[PDB]
């Protein structure tokens, strides 16, 4: 094809035909090609660290001996269920309810989901504090709607026959002896899911923020010993003096059920919380039978995952920064990190220029948009400081002890955040997750070193396509802070509106033309279908603005990178033209013909042949670069174009 007629078919015409989607894939994209390379290059890194033999105390030893304790499943059979019985004896030695709570927190430090979930995030009202959050997790089933809903009555009918068969595999004997205890478990989890919140109530952040003092928590949940619980977690009541109860009416009844239900019913319940947590880290009788309820009955999986697929997922859950640090000493070196800091600084300079020369917004709110970009951070690459795993011992011949110690060095790290203030470069995803977004509550882009891989950012090639590639994905995500979506968020992340009515109306009337452009677009594969499929242009309006504001800034940020010099021409291609060829190669994505019709109904992005082609029609720099005449398919008239920044 011709790039003035079809920019997408010029560089992906040799990819949309002669590349077939594999059978397990729904859609095979360039965003999904990085998922297959961040799961290969992490799996090839922990396999290499197991066959290396580093010194005891380093981090190539610690990931190398945790994965090799999982992959040697013959030594888990030699251990038996005897590592579980030493940890079940902590439940069985508990006479009163005080020692049952302190045994439960020692399980909860070591990786067992207890009765109250614990995570430590920021305050999000103060944001100079780290606070601890007391969620709901007291049930063995994934939702509240597996106990009362009539659709999920097949699961609760098959629930106590699974717990009786798992208790029979631990203590020995037949399932008729343990059907009495497994009916006491479901009768307590039904009483715990009576006070679970719904899914549509849990996302509402007005009732999901209830700041309590620790002296107020003991008077609220009277019937639980909270002091010996958090001491066994690895903290103190003078170390979490204020805390947020995420579900406050759940915590009143759960501590009321801790003192009203008999403690033998709670101890067989707490045995089951230990058994189904440690079920993938035990023998093949307990690995396979726990899959038959949790993968075959619930999710519907025909075969269990392999030992290496759960081996990498054990290392990634326990030590994500240790596998993060070795991913970026091989695949994202500091010459490629220092290359990408200039590119975001040029993108932050092009957003400083284009806001100041802007016409469609108020000059009182134009200075508000410069105050947000001065408060703008960018978590790009890897963190500036790693997390210390030096308090962690990993033995190669003990899989159950490593999971007890790897979950305890993660739980001691997040509960040590309560002493110091907020780092604000904490990096809640590791640098191998392919998830690049914009977080408006704290105002940054989070672009890890897996999205900064080719064909998005090749650091050895010419610098033109890195502005067209990851430099326009970044300007899409910086542009989500200055759109109609980002009008509700200021530079600190609070919910104040820095757009006036005039700005909203002008921005709406400028971007009114994109709805009539995108309503008349049909994917080339779905053109043959008898019922014409049309991109719902009023539904995909928020992402079509941001792809337009992403590319139009990265052409300016390329122009302030050359610093007056002409662009280098490689194989007859201008550097202004090579931004658009790097824009048209980050949407190497095809779908199946059945899934793409479902993509036009519910997916708020456009089809990926119209994120590329339907954005360069409205960019004035596309017409000068490719010499687009009047008789071309992407030739818009210049009065109907949408311009957001230039
Ligand atoms: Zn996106």
């Amino acid at each position: 094809a011709r790039p003035q007629d079809d920019l997408f078919g010029h560089v992906n015409g040799r990819w949309l035909a002669e590349h077939e989607i594999p059978a397990d894939r729904a859609t095979d994209g360039a965003f999904r090609s990085l998922f297959d390379r961040a799961e290969t290059q992490v799996r090839d890194l922990i396999i290499q660290a197991s066959q290396a033999g580093a010194a005891v105390g380093t981090d190539a030893q610690r990931i190398g001996d945790l994965y090799a304790s999982f992959l040697d499943e013959e030594a888990v059979e030699r251990a038996g269920v005897q590592p579980l019985h030493d940890e079940l004896a902590t439940i069985d030695s508990a006479a009163d309810a005080t020692e049952l709570a302190a045994a439960l927190g020692t399980l909860q430090r070591a990786g067992v989901g207890g009765g109250i979930g614990v995570y430590v995030d920021t305050d999000s009202k103060d944001s100079t504090r780290y606070l601890v959050h007391f969620t709901q997790s007291g049930i063995g089933l994934p939702d509240e709607s597996y106990y009362r809903d009539e659709q999920h009555a097949a699961v609760l009918a098959a629930y106590p026959g699974h717990i009786a068969r798992m208790f029979g595999l631990v203590y020995g004997g037949e399932s008729r002896d343990h059907a009495k205890t497994a009916d006491r478990i479901v009768a307590l989890e039904t009483k715990l899911a009576d006070a679970h919140w719904d899914v549509v109530k849990r996302r509402d952040a007005d009732l999901g923020y209830n700041l309590r003092t620790f002296a107020q928590l003991q008077t609220e949940g009277a019937g639980f010993d909270w002091v010996s619980w958090v001491t066994a977690l690895g903290s103190a009541p003078d170390a979490m003096t204020e805390l947020v109860v995420r579900q406050p009416d759940y915590l009143v009844t759960f501590a009321s059920l801790w003192a009203s239900v008999n403690v033998e019913d709670w101890k067989c319940w707490a045995r089951w919380r230990l058994i189904r947590a440690r079920a993938p880290w035990l023998t093949r009788a307990l690995v396979a039978e726990d899959f038959e309820f949790y993968g075959r009955t619930l999710t519907g999986a025909q075969q269990l995952r392999d030992r290496w697929k759960r081996g990498v997922s054990l290392v990634e859950n326990l030590m994500g920064d240790a596998v993060g640090k070795l991913y970026v000493q091989r695949h994202f070196p500091p010459d490629a990190k220092s290359r990408i800091d200039t590119l975001v600084d040029n993108l932050q300079e092009a957003y400083r220029i284009s806001i100041s020369e802007l016409d469609w917004m108020t000059p009182q709110t134009r200075q508000r948009a410069l105050a947000k970009l001065n408060k703008f951070t960018a978590k790009v690459g890897y963190p500036i400081k790693w997390r210390d795993y030096s308090k962690l011992a990993i033995d190669r011949d003990d899989l159950y002890g490593n999971v007890q110690r790897g979950y305890a060095v993660n739980h001691d790290r997040e509960l040590a955040k309560l002493f110091g203030p907020v780092d604000r470069d904490e990096w809640f995803m590791t640098p191998q997750t392919v998830n690049a977004y914009y977080n408006p509550g704290m105002n940054e882009i989070v672009f890890p070193a897996a999205i900064l891989q080719p064909p998005f950012f090749d650091p050895q090639a010419d610098e033109a396509a890195n502005y067209g590639g990851i430099g326009a994905v970044i300007g899409h995500e910086i542009g989500h802070g200055f759109d109609d979506q980002g009008a509700k968020y200021d530079g600190d992340g609070n919910l104040v509106d820095w757009w006036t009515d005039d700005d909203r109306t002008e921005f709406a009337a400028r971007t009114k033309a994109l709805i009539e452009q995108y309503h008349a677009y049909t994917p080339r594969d779905l053109v043959d279908h008898p019922g014409p499929p049309h991109v719902q242009g009023a539904f995909t309006i928020g992402e079509n603005i941001g792809d337009l504001g992403g590319l139009s800034i990265a052409l300016l940020a390329y122009q302030l990178s050359l610093n007056g010099n002409p662009a280098p021409v490689i194989d007859g291609l201008t550097g202004m033209q090579r931004v658009f060829f790097g824009w048209a190669q980050i949407w190497r994505t095809k779908s199946r013909a059945a899934e793409a019709i479902r993509r036009l109904a519910v997916d708020p992005h456009s089809p990926p042949e119209f994120r590329c082609n339907g954005v360069v029609r409205n960019v004035d720099a596309f017409y000068q670069a490719f010499d687009v005449t009047e008789d071309d398919a992407l030739f818009l008239d210049p009065q109907r174009r949408v311009r957001i920044w230039n």
